[PDB]
C-alpha cells in the first residue's frame, strides 16, 4: 500500500486539503454578519468540541482502516461494524466527495481561467461610481460561466470557459495519476509555500491601498471589532459550527482516505493538530487580511455590511476584480488573486478525487492508472449537469455539503465511538501519538460533539425540511449516483467471496 514519504509532507497535503477558497472568502464573510470579532467566541469553542475531537477521529479511523488495506468507508465502517447497514451508510463518505468534485473542480476551473485572463490582460477596463465599476465585471463573469439571459435554467459557457475546465481536469489527472507521495505529497511541498508567499504578497499590497472612500485600516477595523449583541443569537452559534466543518473539511471522508496512508503505528494526533493550525492560521491572518479589508478600502465602511451581505462569491469574483482594475498594476494583482485561489483549489480537488481513486485501487483492485482515469471520466461527465443546468450547482451543493457532512459526520462518531466502542477507539486515536489526547476529550468526543452535531441536525431540519422543477433533474442524478455507488460496493464483495 502506498504510504506518505514525510511527516512534513503529510502535514502539507492535510492542511493543502483544509484550505481552499473557504479560508479567503466564506470565513471572512460569516465573520462579518455575526459579530466580527465576537465571532471569535463560539467559532473557537466549535473548533475545540467539534472540529478538533472529528479530526481526530477521521484521523483514527483512516489509519485503522489503512493499516488492512482499505481506505474508504464503505470498508471501514464494516471493520468496526460489521453489519449490511454498516456497508451502505459507508456510500455517503464515498458519494459526498464524488458530488462535490462534480462541481468544485469546475469553480477550480474559474480561477485558472481568470487567472489566464488578467494575466494577458483580457479584462474589462472600467468606466466614478460603484455600479458603474462593479457592471463590467459582473457581466464579465455572467460570460464566462453563461449564465442565462432568458427566462430558460440553461447555462451557455464559453468555449474559452469549457477549455480550461478540460485542461484544470487534466491538471489534476497529472498529480493524481503518480500516486500519493511522488503526486500529491509532491505537489503540497511545492504548493503550499507558494500559496502562502502569494498570501503574505496580496496582505502587504492590500495595506497598502488607499482610496478617498477609506483605507485597509478601516477594514481590519470593521472586520475584528467585536459586536458581542450577537452572541445572543443561537444562528451565530449555528454559523459557527458549520463554519468549523467547512474549514477542516470534516464529514467528506477525505481526512479517513488521507489518514489511510498514514503507518500503522505512525503519529495522528500531533499530526493533525497541526494541520488543522495551519487552516486557521491561512483563515483568520491570511484570509481576513485581503478580501474584506479591500472592499472597504475601496468602497468604504459605509458600504461593509452591504459588501458582506452581497455573498463570498460575489466578494471574490465581482468585487475584488474590479477594485483590481482601478489599482496600480491591478491586473496582474488580480492574476495573483486567482492564481492564489487556483492552488487552494487545486491541492483541494486533488484530495477529494482519491476517495474515489482508492476505492477503485482497495476494493476493486485497479491499477491506479485506471482508478485515476475512470474516477476522472466520472467527475468529467457529471460536470456536464453543473455546466450546462442552471442551479444544478447549488443543488448539488446543498446535498453533499448540507445534509451530507453533518450527517454523514455524526455517523462517523456513532459507529466509531458508540458502536466500535469508546474505549478501543481512544486507544486507536492515541496510539503511536507523539503527544496524547488530553483525557478530557474522551467525554467532548462521546457527549459533547455528537450532541452538538445532533442540534445541527435538527436545526438544519426545521429550517430547511422545507426551487424550480429542474433541481428534480439534478436529484434524479446524484439519487442515481449513490445506487450506482452501491452497485460498485456490491460487486466489491462478490468478488471478495470468490477470491
Ligand atoms: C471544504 N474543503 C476542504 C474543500 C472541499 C469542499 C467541499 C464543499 C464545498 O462546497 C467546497 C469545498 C472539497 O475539497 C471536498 C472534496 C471535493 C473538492 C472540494
Ligand atoms: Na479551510
Ligand atoms: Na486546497
Amino acid at each position: 500500500r502506498e504510504h506518505w514519504a514525510t511527516r512534513l509532507g503529510l502535514i502539507l497535503a492535510m492542511a493543502g486539503y483544509a484550505v481552499d477558497l473557504g479560508n479567503f472568502l466564506r470565513f471572512p464573510v460569516q465573520a462579518a454578519e455575526n459579530g466580527g470579532g465576537a465571532f471569535m467566541i463560539p467559532y473557537i469553542i466549535a473548533f475545540l468540541l467539534v472540529g478538533i475531537p472529528l479530526m481526530w477521529i477521521e484521523w483514527a479511523m483512516g489509519r485503522y482502516g489503512g493499516a488492512q488495506g482499505h481506505g474508504t468507508t464503505p470498508a471501514i465502517f464494516y471493520l468496526l461494524w460489521r453489519n449490511r447497514f454498516a456497508k451502505i451508510l459507508g456510500v455517503f463518505g464515498l458519494w459526498i466527495p464524488l458530488v462535490v468534485a462534480s462541481y468544485y473542480v469546475y469553480i477550480e476551473s474559474w480561477t485558472l481561467g481568470f487567472a489566464i485572463k488578467f494575466l494577458v490582460g483580457l479584462v474589462p477596463e472600467p468606466p466614478t461610481d460603484p455600479d458603474s465599476i462593479l457592471r463590467p465585471f459582473k457581466e464579465f463573469l455572467y460570460s464566462y460561466i453563461g449564465v442565462p439571459k432568458g427566462d430558460e435554467p440553461i447555462l451557455k459557457p464559453s468555449l474559452f470557459a469549457y477549455i480550461v475546465f478540460l485542461i484544470t481536469m487534466f491538471i489534476n489527472v497529472s498529480i493524481l495519476i503518480r500516486g500519493i507521495s511522488k503526486g500529491i505529497e509532491r505537489f503540497a511541498k511545492i504548493a503550499m509555500p507558494t500559496l502562502f508567499i502569494l498570501a503574505v504578497f496580496l496582505v502587504i499590497r492590500v495595506f497598502l491601498l488607499e482610496t478617498p472612500n477609506g483605507t485597509a485600516a478601516d477594514g481590519l477595523n470593521f472586520l475584528w471589532t467585536p459586536d458581542f449583541e450577537k452572541l445572543k443569537d443561537p444562528g451565530v452559534w449555528i454559523a459557527a459550527v458549520g463554519q468549523i466543518f467547512f474549514s477542516l473539511g470534516l464529514g467528506f471522508g477525505v481526512l479517513i482516505t488521507f489518514a489511510s496512508y498514514v503507518r500503522k503505528d505512525q503519529d495522528i494526533v500531533l499530526s493533525g493538530l497541526t494541520a488543522a493550525t495551519l487552516n486557521e492560521k491561512a483563515s483568520v491572518i491570511l484570509g481576513g487580511s485581503i478580501s474584506i479589508p479591500a472592499a472597504v478600502a475601496f468602497f468604504g465602511v459605509a458600504n461593509a455590511v452591504a459588501i458582506a451581505k452581497a455573498g463570498a462569491f460575489n466578494l471574490g469574483f465581482i468585487t475584488l476584480p474590479a477594485i483590481f482594475s482601478q489599482t496600480a498594476g491591478g491586473t496582474f494583482l488580480g492574476f495573483l488573486w486567482f492564481f492564489l485561489l487556483f492552488f487552494a483549489g487545486l491541492t483541494s480537488s486533488i484530495a477529494g478525487m482519491q476517495g474515489m481513486i482508492a476505492f477503485l485501487e482497495d476494493e476493486l483492485k485497479l491499477s491506479r492508472k485506471h482508478a485515476v482515469l475512470w474516477t476522472a471520466a466520472i467527475v468529467f461527465f457529471s460536470a456536464h449537469l453543473v455546466m450546462f443546468l442552471n442551479k444544478s450547482l447549488d443543488e448539488m451543493d446543498f446535498w453533499a455539503t448540507g445534509i451530507g457532512v453533518v450527517f454523514f459526520g455524526l455517523t462517523e462518531l456513532i459507529i466509531f465511538f458508540w458502536i466500535f466502542g469508546a474505549d478501543k477507539a481512544w486507544e486507536e486515536i492515541n496510539r503511536g501519538g507523539i503527544i496524547k489526547v488530553p483525557r478530557i476529550y474522551y467525554y467532548v468526543m462521546r457527549y459533547i460533539t455528537p450532541a452538538f452535531l445532533a442540534v445541527l441536525l435538527v436545526v438544519w431540519a426545521r429550517e430547511y425540511i422545507p426551487t424550480h422543477w429542474t433541481v428534480w433533474i439534478t436529484r434524479f442524478y446524484i439519487i442515481g449516483l449513490f445506487l450506482f455507488l452501491t452497485f460498485l460496493v456490491f460487486l466489491a464483495e462478490r468478488r471478495r467471496n470468490h477470491e
